[PDB]
Protein backbone atom coordinates (compact mmCIF):
# COMPACT_ATOMS: atom_id res chain seq x y z
CA UNK A 1 0.00 0.00 0.00
CA UNK A 2 2.27 2.76 1.28
CA UNK A 3 5.93 3.12 2.25
CA UNK A 4 6.78 1.40 5.53
CA UNK A 5 7.61 -1.92 7.17
CA UNK A 6 4.83 -2.98 9.54
CA UNK A 7 1.54 -4.19 8.09
CA UNK A 8 -0.87 -7.07 7.54
CA UNK A 9 1.30 -9.92 6.29
CA UNK A 10 3.79 -7.66 4.56
CA UNK A 11 4.65 -8.74 1.02
CA UNK A 12 7.67 -10.91 0.24
CA UNK A 13 10.15 -11.16 -2.64
CA UNK A 14 11.95 -14.27 -3.89
CA UNK A 15 15.17 -12.86 -2.43
CA UNK A 16 13.71 -12.24 1.02
CA UNK A 17 12.30 -15.77 0.97
CA UNK A 18 15.60 -17.27 -0.15
CA UNK A 19 17.49 -15.61 2.69
CA UNK A 20 14.78 -16.37 5.25
CA UNK A 21 14.27 -20.02 4.29
CA UNK A 22 18.04 -20.50 4.55
CA UNK A 23 18.72 -18.54 7.74
CA UNK A 24 15.87 -20.37 9.48
CA UNK A 25 17.52 -23.61 8.37
CA UNK A 26 20.92 -22.48 9.65
CA UNK A 27 20.09 -20.63 12.86
CA UNK A 28 16.85 -22.56 13.24
CA UNK A 29 13.23 -21.65 13.93
CA UNK A 30 14.24 -19.89 17.15
CA UNK A 31 16.48 -16.98 16.14
CA UNK A 32 13.54 -15.40 14.33
CA UNK A 33 14.59 -12.06 15.82
CA UNK A 34 18.16 -12.27 14.52
CA UNK A 35 16.93 -13.44 11.12
CA UNK A 36 14.66 -10.41 10.81
CA UNK A 37 17.77 -8.21 10.91
CA UNK A 38 18.96 -9.91 7.72
CA UNK A 39 15.88 -8.70 5.84
CA UNK A 40 15.09 -4.98 5.63
CA UNK A 41 11.71 -3.90 6.99
CA UNK A 42 11.15 -7.29 8.63
CA UNK A 43 10.60 -8.50 12.20
CA UNK A 44 10.39 -11.76 14.15
CA UNK A 45 6.61 -11.56 13.72
CA UNK A 46 6.90 -11.34 9.94
CA UNK A 47 9.71 -13.88 9.58
CA UNK A 48 7.77 -16.28 11.80
CA UNK A 49 4.45 -15.56 10.09
CA UNK A 50 5.57 -15.59 6.45
CA UNK A 51 7.41 -18.82 7.26
CA UNK A 52 4.68 -20.81 9.00
CA UNK A 53 2.36 -19.18 6.46
CA UNK A 54 3.78 -20.84 3.35
CA UNK A 55 7.39 -21.74 4.17
CA UNK A 56 6.92 -24.67 6.56
CA UNK A 57 7.22 -28.48 6.52
CA UNK A 58 4.25 -29.22 8.77
CA UNK A 59 2.14 -27.88 5.90
CA UNK A 60 0.11 -30.62 4.21
CA UNK A 61 2.13 -31.04 1.02
CA UNK A 62 1.94 -33.87 -1.52
CA UNK A 63 4.57 -36.60 -1.24
CA UNK A 64 5.31 -37.78 -4.78
CA UNK A 65 1.74 -39.07 -4.85
CA UNK A 66 -1.49 -37.61 -6.19
CA UNK A 67 -4.58 -39.79 -6.71
CA UNK A 68 -4.47 -42.29 -3.84
CA UNK A 69 -7.20 -44.76 -2.88
CA UNK A 70 -8.88 -44.59 0.52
Amino acid sequence: GSSGSSGKGGVWRNTEDEILKAAVMKYGKNQWSRIASLLHRKSAKQCKARWYEWLDPSIKKTEWSGPSSG
